């Protein structure tokens, strides 16, 4: 249907809005501590700690795929890079420390692209 058409072409412009957010978000990650996942191989028991791990690399897989429909989806998963490492890392570690600079940076960031998103439709 052509309704279906135009319910694509939203979800395509979405993904490409959230292409920019992410890089922007990235970008205040300069040491690449939230690039890739954690590995199962150097902390063997991160997932009895953790369950639900993200990272960087596998949110612009989902993305790609456009798999969020939706801004708060896509939040949803930059909150668990950054409230995953404030558990596993304690305060005094750089991690710890990494994911706040990176919540308090993106902030900004994501509070404008919840304009845009509201904004354009």
């Amino acid at each position: 249907s052509m309704e279906q058409v135009a319910m694509e072409l939203r979800l395509t412009e979405l993904t490409r809005l959230l292409r920019s957010v992410l890089d922007q978000l990235q970008d205040k990650d300069p040491a690449r501590i939230f690039a890739q996942p954690v590995s199962l191989k150097e902390v063997p028991d991160y997932l009895d700690h953790i369950k639900h791990p993200m990272d960087f690399a596998t949110m612009r897989k989902r993305l790609e795929a456009q798999g969020y429909k939706n801004l708060h989806e896509f939040e949803e998963d930059f909150d668990l890079i950054i409230d995953n490492c404030m558990k596993y890392n304690a305060r005094d570690t750089v991690f710890y420390r990494a994911a706040v600079r990176l919540r308090d940076q993106g902030g900004v960031v994501l509070r404008q692209a919840r304009r845009e998103v509201d904004s354009i439709g």
